[PDB]
């Protein structure tokens, strides 16, 4: 296993989310589709890798727990490295895990289950993968030392910029 | 390979499933979206395992078979040991094959295919898992010889109504 | 790795593709949805196998390069030979590669990555599969030297019209 950790982070300025509001229910309900594509950073917070992009079908609303169950189709994009690919259950209200469907140039042969922890609602998510089946040991870039998870993490200022000292190579935008 | 097999029933209750409307047509057509979420029982009707819950796409009316291919993506969760998930045809006419896509937790590093049986339209289905890449034995309670699969199958009255006796510990929901 | 190369072409008589638009724009935007089926052939392009089907996300238009992002949820359909499932970026002005989640029939068990090489937008696309998994070699009548990819391939005409030399068995419609 390898573990590889990413901030995923909405900065509000991609249109996303998009909510195609369906329901037989004034609250988020079956119907509802949710359309999305936020930022992804490294764990270690310093550089902007890509994008998240997918689609969240809404299951159920769940009111003893004040939030709701998506049921997620989506991948993660890591600039000129490829993507990872995921599908599986995002509840706004409590930790997941998430199937690892594949992966596609450094990821190709990507297997296992990802963690997915929501830190601010709906700003900021930490992902941790436990990647099996890839063909080398990830690069050391998007393999730094992960900042520890919660509300007041920010990525760096210079990834934040786009600085070439904050972004990977062709980061996916 | 590990066989697992589960009935999935829609009960009603759900608000499932949920049209969104939008060939130009009187049947089912290509345009068409279909969110659902059923229930998931043990192979053997005994115990209530949790739902399904993903998207069938409409790719087209099948008027020399009488019914309609969708393209699905889905999971199957079975409450604190994890889910599955799928992506291929769903097709109301006659049995097929789906790609296990992924898992998490006890179904982390699954893979394989999975036989969609009809049962009985639009209520009634049968799943057989073909399961390889699991880390153990699955569970006792998820591999009691299972109901052979006819029309008039039922889940266990326990089941049904949520006792103990009938369900996983933390069904999905 | 077993290659494995096919030509996907909208020939306009499967309702395909429909736009199911949200965004308020008139350019492509996040919310907009296209469900789509095309016909599937041989790489040598002697042979009808079957049809793509799923669904194109919109992720957001990208002006600098006269084109989309799309996020792709689909299979390839290949007669009584099975079918494979694919997640990834779809991208209307370059070649992208997308991930195979996995497959049944003879791609039970499927894992790698697929090309996709845009030949005429919004009409012809070559596909290479990078298969791992796999029981057994690819069929002889699937794995034949292709045509030059470019924006006049067409089907050979036995093919087109579906005479029994131009098909393989039960091919997907
Ligand atoms: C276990 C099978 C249960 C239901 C089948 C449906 C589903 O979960 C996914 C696709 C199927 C769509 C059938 C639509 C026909 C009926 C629509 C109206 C209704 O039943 O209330
Ligand atoms: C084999 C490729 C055939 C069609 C491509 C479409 C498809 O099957 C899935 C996504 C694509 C959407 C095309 C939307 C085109 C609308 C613009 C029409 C134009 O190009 O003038």
């Amino acid at each position: 296993v390898q573990e590889l950790s990413v901030y995923e982070i909405n900065e509000l300025d991609r249109h996303s989310p998009k909510i195609l509001k369906n329901a037989f229910s004034l609250m988020f309900g079956l119907g509802d589709l949710v359309p999305f594509t936020n930022k992804l950073y490294t764990g270690d917070l310093k550089k902007r890798v890509g994008i998240t992009a997918g689609l969240c079908v809404v299951i159920e609303h769940v009111p003893e727990k004040k939030g709701e169950r998506f049921e997620a189709t989506y991948s993660f994009y890591f600039g000129d490295y490829g993507h990872l690919s995921v599908q599986g259950p995002y509840l706004t209200y409590e930790d997941s895990f998430l199937a690892i469907t594949g992966g596609a140039g450094i990821f190709e042969g990507a297997y296992g289950q990802v963690k997915l922890q929501q830190l601010v609602y709906p700003t900021k998510l930490f992902y941790t993968f436990y990647l099996k089946g890839l063909a080398n040991d990830l690069p050391l870039e998007l393999t730094g030392t992960p900042v520890p998870p919660s509300k007041d993490i920010e990525p760096a200022p210079e990834a934040k910029a786009l600085e070439p000292s904050g972004v990977i190579s062709n980061y996916t935008n």
